[PDB]
């Protein structure tokens, strides 16, 4: 009932996690739902509709970028009526003291021009809802799981031409990089709902945890 | 050997096509490859290479948005020395008398902000190579299908906010929009290497045709 | 010490709450702290050291905007060792349920300066307050029966705005607040590796025409946090 | 009938071509074209009408510049009801594998000017030359064996360029020749569903130390595939 | 009357001397108005209104950086009816032939605030003083006798600036000084039809400083405040 | 010497008058410069110096809009060791109570190209006439006894102008009038040490034209060419 998405108003849970990769929302289908259904695969996006623990929670892939995940999202959020975006996914170090650790981002910048666009020009600081930053905190402290809480750079430009600003970042004591948050975020506000990242090195650009990630995501979904 | 592909130096045919829709990089295994080998599935990417009359191709998804076809791209021409990148895709009408017709893209503007990075935030006017964009003219007159050939707009933003532009590029004789071009042809001039754009309207955003597309790039991709 | 203050190491606690009033700062001191020494008071500016339930604390003002709040918090974290500031001031409301004298806590700010632009190339920089003071301002609210919103401020350079559709749409994105600093400060303190957040009384609304209790109110909210924070 | 033009409708062929220095439109109008009649001389312009292998065909300075160039394309396109402008200009080399007197065919330009940004939403316009007189200009060069490179070019705002290192940014990405006019003429094209080109002679290479037979070449390049659009 | 002067119509002058700090508004209302009246004190800023040689004048503090500067100049000019307003303050030296205690009067003054490019649509707006109070303040200070060079300003957002290759650009162009007001204040007057300048004493060198002290720079800097106020008289 | 001019240093004199088209240099040349020699007609720019009342003077075409009287401008103090830059050509009406045929005096110039951004890290540059000359042109103008406004200008990149508010709000912060040349040349004199004015007569009117003739906007402007070649007396 979208140009991305074939399944129908009630074909989601109020709360959906989504990754990059499509083949990883296959492998929580089907590793943590209970009565996986498909519910969309259009362009193959693995969309997944359960409960865990009792609960109905989603899974789908949102593609690698914010013009992805910037369409999948409103969608979400508009046609489908979901309250809840968390993105579990992987991102790369910047913090020295970060190590292939996982990390709850609070907000997102960005060298994307999306908020400039949806802001007369002005900067829009892309807040996760403090709700789920906390909802996520707790959870990882209750599993007893180190996660580091922070800023996120959300790249419009995986191999960045401009190489001053891994630097630049890590002076301003950024977390780490991915692609996606910094898109999701405002989407979330404008449509009174809420979002959330998080949060796994799979890297770092200066030089198990799957399953502690989505287990925190999941315990987190949870109390949501 | 990449992030983002398994694949080898060698894996990949001189020419590749490649669309947004993976599971449509498929269709087109697998409906004209003869040979068809998978040689990525990373993100469920579906990598081909093959022949069609006799010559070495490739057809592979890129992802919706542009940086996603740029992680793709800058790869393909810089790890697996692709010689030639041709997007068959779909895109939506903005010309009055563009209809749900082919397109060849001769250049493609856009509202993200990755060529601003890469160019001193000067305008780089994100240009089809010549040498293709003759070549699926060309092709399009053989096999006797009408293609209209011009201007697109990359967007990096399908549900646009500022909605007094698909007017603004009507005035301006804009074919149509779709989300990568504008990505992919400066990749391509980066290593100096090629790309081509085509092309076909699955909607108006003012108010076969996979087979002919298909068949006019595959034509194509055998003169270069 | 610097052009802009005169106190010498150690004469700043590790926390300082900062208001854009210089007398707001002196009602703080005289009303607050216990034993409030004036630290500073260049350009009439108001800076107190002294203590409140046995900790360590400091007040001074920081006039109005990002340019000035930029000379004093740097100054503060970098010359004079600071860990924590927090902002104590007042905001105009934007969203529709937020009413006069209503608290607000800020989770971070946009803005329309070019100060983060500035300092970032050319990039968005999330004005983010620190967790930590976030959540010590929720905590202090909770323990002490004072109802605050939390979310997104924003700060403009522009008191009187001639962008005259922008409330509205800040409103279309749910900002609760505009005051006219805190975006400047959190980029600060995350270059200094220290902490900041904001918490501000609605002294006006923006959106449709609209005391002391706020103000005292959001005082014991930030002193209790200070307190949690040591 | 306009500020910068003196002719009346009917005075302008449906081809125009244009170059910077008004004394080389002259120059033209007295070695090519038959019958030349001055139709404009505001600004000492030069503009003439005749024609060539009868055809009708113009000529006429646009001075140095996307302004100036953007008024004298708008008025020919909307006053004269020109439909074809080609540029024939003179450009300064980038790419290392052209060199002097080479000729340069434009497939469309960069621009270091704010003009299509403001055309444009602020967002990025790719000037393109129209695709037919790319292909004219490519036909006529090859039945005349005159070889002729096709690429992007870059219209600078500054000939005399404080950004020095933008011409080895420009060679990076295989831009051929830098002139200072395509940007502006394309976009102003596409504006009246007209069409618009741009042929250029290299006089000099900016990335290191660097005619009349490459003048003449490129003249008739330029006559030849204006008949063959008519 | 304003959110942040409690002043009202007629209590302020016609002409306006403002600082950014206030207490050395204070020390002018002190050292040189017959009789002062406090008319506002909002925020601590220090704004009265006396006489010098029988003429009516004001003055008030205006605190630092183009936010700031901007929500006081607008409330003198619209609502307070303020004809004229005169910057004394300090900068902010450039220029290699100018020293501490060297007297400065703007022309004019570049920025990288975003507040000109949001009144003007994102274009260059030329941030300028008006004509007839250069000419007053040069005239003033070629009387009483005292040297002042005549130039361009350049107000920054950021006193401590992360660009650190701008000075020099500054250089190569000529700029006098960098302040953090000037270029907020003029366009504010354009806006009003009113009448702005701006003079300014040098307080630290950023080439190759030198410096001042906190009072020196408060107490120290009479001369510029004898330029304003005999160039005042005129206006 | 340059692309752009085959004269030699020496060949112009060290105050040059300045217009967009070349057949008004040409007029000026030929209406009052004893002994005029024709310097420099590269493009048919045509320049000439000759001598005004004993003082050496040149004259010489600067093309319409920033990107050319850049290439000019800069050759000038460069190469040429130009000191004074005078351009005088027209507008431009904005100011409702100005007309065609009036005069105005150029303090500085808004503009939107990027050009002023590019050379100064992207930040607002104001680009502003000389004080010496304004003053010049204004003494010049008073004595000769010809009315002449001072205030700024705004340098357009676009003649046809897509953004058609703009008028209006440049009228709000009172722009006397718009031209196409005086924000490009003004920073470029700041950059070579030199002086920069612009007086220019109205030619047309923005918001309730109003116009004038290709001829009589070539030729039935003699007057600011007046207080033009007065004020470069005095210089
Ligand atoms: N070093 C790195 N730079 C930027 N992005 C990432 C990522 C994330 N993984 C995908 C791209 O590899 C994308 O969806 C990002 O969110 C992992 N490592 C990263
Ligand atoms: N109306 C329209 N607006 C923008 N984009 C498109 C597209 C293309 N299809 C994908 C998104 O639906 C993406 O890869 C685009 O290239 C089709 N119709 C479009
Ligand atoms: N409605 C409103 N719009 C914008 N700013 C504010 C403020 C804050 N108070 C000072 C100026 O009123 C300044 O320091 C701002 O932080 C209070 N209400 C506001
Ligand atoms: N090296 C070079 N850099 C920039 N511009 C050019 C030109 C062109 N000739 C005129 C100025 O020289 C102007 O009209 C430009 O189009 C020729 N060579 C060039
Ligand atoms: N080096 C310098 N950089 C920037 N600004 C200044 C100033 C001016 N004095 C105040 C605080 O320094 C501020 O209001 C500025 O107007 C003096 N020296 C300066
Ligand atoms: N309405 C108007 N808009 C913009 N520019 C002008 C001019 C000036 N005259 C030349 C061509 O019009 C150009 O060189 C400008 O300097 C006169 N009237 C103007």
């Amino acid at each position: 009932a979208t140009p991305h998405n074939s399944a129908q108003v009630g074909d989601f849970a109020e709360t959906v996690l989504m990754c990059g990769d499509p083949l990883r929302a296959k492998l929580i289908a089907e590793t943590y739902l209970e009565n996986p259904k498909l519910v969309n695969n259009v362009r193959g996006i693995q969309g997944y509709t359960g409960t865990y623990k009792g609960k109905p929670i989603s899974v789908m892939g949102h593609g690698m970028g914010l013009p992805s995940i910037c369409i999948y999202a409103e969608e979400l959020y508009s046609t489908y009526k979901v309250k809840t975006i968390i993105r579990v996914g992987t991102c790369g170090a910047i913090d020295m003291d970060i190590h292939t650790d996982i990390v709850i981002f609070t907000s997102a910048g960005t060298n994307s021009k999306i908020n400039r666009i949806r802001f007369m020009d002005h900067d829009y600081p892309a807040t996760a809802s403090f709700d789920v930053v906390c909802a996520l905190v707790d959870a990882a402290k209750e599993l007893n799981i180190p996660a580091k809480v922070g800023k996120g750079f959300s790249t419009d430009l995986f191999y960045n031409p401009q190489t001053e600003l891994a630097q630049l970042m890590n002076k301003f004591h950024f977390l780490a990089v991915e692609m996606e948050s910094a898109g999701l975020f405002p989407i979330a506000d404008l449509y009174g709902a809420r979002a959330g990242c998080i949060c796994t090195v799979s890297d770092h650009i200066l030089h198990n945890s799957f399953q502690n990630m989505m287990k925190i995501a999941l315990e987190a979904a949870i109390k949501l």
